[PDB]
This record gives structure tokens, C-alpha cells and sequence, in this order.
């Protein structure tokens, strides 16, 4: 295999191969981290020479050594300067420690096209403008770089990991908007980890495989629709490539219906009022054995709600009266713990961790087991989300509430997080309420769907748990997104705006199907 592009020094990473990017086309890009995405990203947009696993030190060289593929031209035009990719960083946290001053100063500053007006609006800025570069939260920072980028007058526009950080909305409107530049003509790269943000984006797909921190392989270029299959089916075949020894499939939004299950416990209406915030919460009732997901944007209350339901706050109005144990998983975790993973959580329940089906359903597939010698304190943000989720799951308890725990995983570890939840909730016939952004998380593990609803900061809603059709339809016709199903891994799959299907789908108000 002579496709090595960048070695980063003895025995350390390589990657092979380089996504293809297309003027007028989405090229999505997605795979474990550590597999260089990141670093096809940086060599692509001219911030990194690679030394083609050599001693490569000049374009020149990468330009001779591309002969024969379209890129060839490409990385002349950028050694020529005659394109200078605009990039959207994945460290975003990074910014602030380079960039002073307020917002509006930032982006009129990138501001070489005029939208400025326009971008404010698609990712919610209005009240950020005002605001100086060290106040803002991850989330702030994420939709300010994106607005960035979005500004530019350039040709080729690189995202990496635009999601991170951004509601369920914001994430949606964003890939809207970055989209857009595809519209008129520009070429788009995007990595991305959430899949249903990565499926409407992308017209072009390169499923990214290989050992993290060892080395990455960028596949051949796929459709949008086959290289998100090849990828939850875990073989490329083409490349004839089983990266995963198993498949990830959807197919089970039906049998979650046809089951008279018994109710656990019921809520009165409860309200919740931090000054001027004030959340509301419909009288709703849990079922035994039940997966609720919970969606909306932020700062309208789903972790108050969630904290309510633990006993870690106080409803202000209304009284809930359970004899339940809870299990809780907070949206975020501090570690505190002077003792390795395995102390943790073998003090937990050292006989599960025993057990041949949580070893094969959620130790392994967390990557819990390659953790158990690790100092808890010392775990990456990543690292402790599992750790945390696993910790939560191990647990005995009447109901398990799991607050956002797709933050900071990646795609794979989002699929086996998923597949943990549902499996160990239909294991100990247990009820779970989860919050998450990550639709096609949403998807495979919820039986019913709680929406939120408000104004974020002011006022927010709990609607009570009702079907998952009835409350994604509730929430997409909000965003004006809509899904139907892929019949080969059961997914659900995002139309393109203006498409047949989606005009369809609009005009009945079916805005997401599961049959
Ligand atoms: N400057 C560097 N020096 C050495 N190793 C690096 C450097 N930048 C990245 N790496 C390593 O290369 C691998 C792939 O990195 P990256 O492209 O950032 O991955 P990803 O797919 O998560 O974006 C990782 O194991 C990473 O630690
Ligand atoms: N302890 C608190 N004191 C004051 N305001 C709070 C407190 N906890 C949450 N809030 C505010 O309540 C609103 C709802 O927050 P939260 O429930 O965390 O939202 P989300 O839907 O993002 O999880 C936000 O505007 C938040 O700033
Ligand atoms: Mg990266
Ligand atoms: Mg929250």
C-alpha cells in the first residue's frame, strides 16, 4: 500500500488516503476519532504539508506524488495560492485564548460576503453579538466559528465537527445553512459525528476506519445513503473492509407499540422558577419498561426536569410522591473519585461486572474494560461520559435518567452507547428517561417522546410522554426537516430540502416516518 499521506513521526499515527472534495457537493466525512479526520482537514486546507510517510517537505512534492488524481490540481491551485480553504476548527474551546473583543467585532471582520445579517440570524446570534469573546459558553463559541466560516468569500469551506456542542436545533439549522454554500456553487467538507446531521448534509460520504492513535484509512468515495449503511453495518465493500465484526441496525420502532405495559408512576403538574426563568411540567405518566427520550433546545428546562425526577431539586409548585430509587446520570460530570475505574465501579455491583451480558452489552462496547486501570480523575471528557454512563447503567434503581450522554463521544461509541441502553433496559425490564440531541440516538432507543418547548432563558414547557410520530412531528415542523425510513438498516433518513419526499412529507404533516 503505497496511499500513505502523513506519518506524524516514528511509530507514531498515519494516515492513508484523502477524502475527495467536489465544487457545488457536500463531502461528509465520518469515523472513530484519533483516525485522522482532523488531519486530512488540515493538510487539505494547506495547514500542514504531509510528508507522504517520508521526508516530504514541499508541495512540489505532494503535487508530483498526486499525479494521476484529481487532487493533483487541487494542491496546485493551493500552493499557488489561488485557493485558500476556509476552515471552521474542531477547538473551538481554543478560541477565546486568540481572539479578543466582542462578537460583531469578529464576524464583521470575516465579513467579505455580506450576510452577516443573515448568519445571525440562522445560528442565533442576535444576543451574542454584545457579547466578548471570554463569556462564551463551548456552545456559543461553536456557533460563533461556524458564523465565521460562514462569512468568508472563498471557494473550498472545511467544518470540523460543527455538532459539539449545539441543541438539537442549532445543530439542524446549522447543517441548513452550511449546506447552503453547496447551493451556491462552493465545495463543502464536513466531519461530523452526529449521524442524522451528517446524513442531510452530505451528498458524498468517506467512512474513515483503522486503530485509533495507530493509524486511518479514508475509504473510497460513497453515496450519502450507502456509506452511512456500510457504515452500521460495519463492511465496506468495496474496499471489502469489515471494520466491525457486527451490524447496527434500526429495524424496531413497530414491536415498541404493540405492548400493554403498566404504568409505574404518574407527575402532577410541577413548576420550577429560577427568577425570571420559569419551567412548566405537564401532568404525564412513566411506564414500567419503558425508554422516554427526551428533545428540545437548551435552556428551556430538560435538565431542571430531569434533576426534579433524581430528587437533586425542588419543584417550586406541585409535589411528587414516588417510593422509586433513581439512578442518574448528570449532563456534567465532575470527576472526584482517588481510585481507579474498576474500584468505582466494582464498588457499584462487582457481580455484573461478573456477568457475561453486561461484559458482551455494555463493558466491552463502552470500552469500559481497556479503562479499568485508569485513575478516575485523570479520564479525558469522553473517557468519564462512558465511564459515567456505565456507572449509571450498574446500578439498581426503578428508573435510570441519563442527561445528554452523547456529549463528547464519537460516532461509534455513540452506536454502542445506544445499543447499551436498550439492551440493558430491556434486560432488567427497567424504565430510563434519556435527554439527547443525536436524532438517530433519539430514534434507537426511545419507546415514547417527551418535547420541550419556550423561549430559552424565559419560559419552558414539558409536554407529557406521547408517541414517537407525534412528538418528532411536534418538534421537526419547528425546524422544517423531515425524515423517512431506509428500508436497508431501518435508520431514519433525512430529505434534502425541496426534495419530492420532502414536499410530500410537508404537505400531509408527516414530518417523521417509522412506517
Ligand atoms: N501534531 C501531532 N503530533 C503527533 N501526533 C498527532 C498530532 N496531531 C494529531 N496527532 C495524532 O494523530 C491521530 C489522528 O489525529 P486526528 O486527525 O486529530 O484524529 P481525528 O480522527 O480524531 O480527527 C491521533 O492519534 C492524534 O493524537
Ligand atoms: N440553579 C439555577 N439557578 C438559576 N438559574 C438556573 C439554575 N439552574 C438552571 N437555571 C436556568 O434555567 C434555564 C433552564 O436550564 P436547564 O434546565 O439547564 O436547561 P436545558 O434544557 O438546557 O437542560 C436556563 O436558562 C438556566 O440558566
Ligand atoms: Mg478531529
Ligand atoms: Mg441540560
Amino acid at each position: 500500500e503505497e496511499d500513505c499521506v502523513h506519518r506524524y513521526g516514528v511509530n507514531a499515527f498515519v494516515l492513508y488516503r484523502l477524502p475527495v472534495v467536489k465544487e457545488g457537493m457536500v463531502v461528509g466525512i465520518v469515523g472513530p476519532n484519533g483516525t485522522g479526520k482532523s488531519t486530512a482537514v488540515k493538510i487539505l486546507a494547506g495547514q500542514l504539508i504531509p510528508n507522504l510517510c517520508g521526508d516530504n517537505d514541499s508541495w512540489d512534492g505532494v503535487i508530483r506524488a498526486f499525479r494521476g488524481n484529481e487532487l493533483q490540481n487541487y494542491f496546485e491551485k493551493l500552493k499557488n495560492g489561488e485557493i485558500r480553504p476556509v476552515v471552521k476548527p474542531q477547538y473551538v474551546d481554543l478560541i477565546p485564548k486568540a481572539v479578543k473583543g466582542k462578537v460583531i467585532e469578529l464576524l464583521k471582520k470575516a465579513d467579505e460576503t455580506g450576510k452577516l445579517e443573515e448568519v445571525v440570524k440562522a445560528l442565533e446570534l442576535e444576543n451574542v453579538l454584545e457579547r466578548e469573546i471570554q463569556h462564551l459558553s463551548g456552545g456559543e463559541l461553536q456557533r460563533v466559528a461556524i458564523a465565521a466560516a460562514l462569512l468568508r468569500n472563498a471557494t473550498f469551506y472545511f467544518f470540523d465537527e460543527p455538532s459539539s456542542y449545539l441543541d438539537i436545533r442549532q445543530r439542524l439549522n446549522a447543517a441548513r445553512a452550511i449546506r447552503r454554500l453547496s447551493e451556491e456553487g462552493k465545495s463543502v467538507l464536513v466531519v461530523e459525528h452526529d449521524l442524522a446531521v451528517l446524513d442531510y448534509l452530505s451528498d458524498i460520504i468517506h467512512v474513515v476506519y483503522g486503530e485509533p492513535g495507530v493509524y486511518g484509512i479514508f475509504s473510497q468515495p460513497k453515496g450519502t445513503r450507502n456509506g452511512i449503511n456500510e457504515f452500521l453495518r460495519g463492511y465496506l465493500k468495496d474496499e471489502n473492509v469489515r471494520f466491525r465484526p457486527y451490524e447496527i441496525k434500526f429495524t424496531k420502532t413497530g414491536e415498541r407499540v404493540e405492548i400493554e405495559r403498566e404504568t409505574l408512576v404518574t407527575y402532577p403538574r410541577l413548576v420550577k422558577d429560577y427568577g425570571s426563568f420559569r419551567l412548566e411540567v405537564e401532568p404525564g405518566e412513566i411506564k414500567k419498561g419503558e425508554v422516554i427520550g427526551i428533545v428540545g433546545p437548551n435552556g428551556i428546562g430538560k435538565t431542571t426536569f430531569v434533576k426534579m425526577l433524581a430528587g437533586v431539586e425542588e419543584p417550586t409548585e406541585g409535589k411528587i410522591e414516588w417510593d422509586l430509587t433513581v439512578a442518574y446520570k448528570p449532563q456534567y460530570i465532575k470527576a472526584d473519585y482517588e481510585g481507579t475505574v474498576y474500584e468505582l465501579l466494582s464498588k457499584i455491583d462487582a457481580s455484573k461486572l461478573n456477568s457475561n451480558f453486561y461484559k458482551t452489552e455494555l463493558l466491552k462496547p463502552l470500552g469500559i474494560i481497556d479503562l479499568y486501570d485508569r485513575e478516575v480523575n485523570e479520564l479525558s471528557g469522553g473517557e468519564l461520559q462512558r465511564v459515567a454512563i456505565a456507572a449509571t447503567l450498574l446500578r439498581d434503581a426503578d428508573i435510570y435518567l441519563l442527561d445528554e450522554p452523547s456529549a463528547y463521544l464519537d460516532v461509534e461509541q455513540r452506536l454502542a452507547v445506544s445499543r447499551a441502553i436498550r439492551h440493558l433496559m430491556e434486560k432488567n425490564e427497567k424504565t430510563a428517561l434519556v435527554v439527547e440531541h443525536d436524532v438517530l440516538m433519539i430514534d434507537y432507543v426511545s419507546d415514547r417522546l417527551m418535547v420541550f418547548e419556550g423561549e430559552p432563558g424565559k419560559y419552558g414547557r414539558a409536554l407529557p410522554p406521547m408517541g414517537m410520530r407525534e412528538g418528532m412531528n411536534r418538534f421537526l415542523a419547528s425546524i422544517g426537516i423531515t425524515f423517512r425510513r431506509d428500508p436497508d438498516t431501518g435508520r431514519p433518513r433525512a430529505n434534502k430540502e425541496g426534495s419530492v419526499k420532502d414536499r410530500e412529507q410537508k404537505e400531509k404533516g408527516e414530518y417523521y416516518y417509522i412506517a
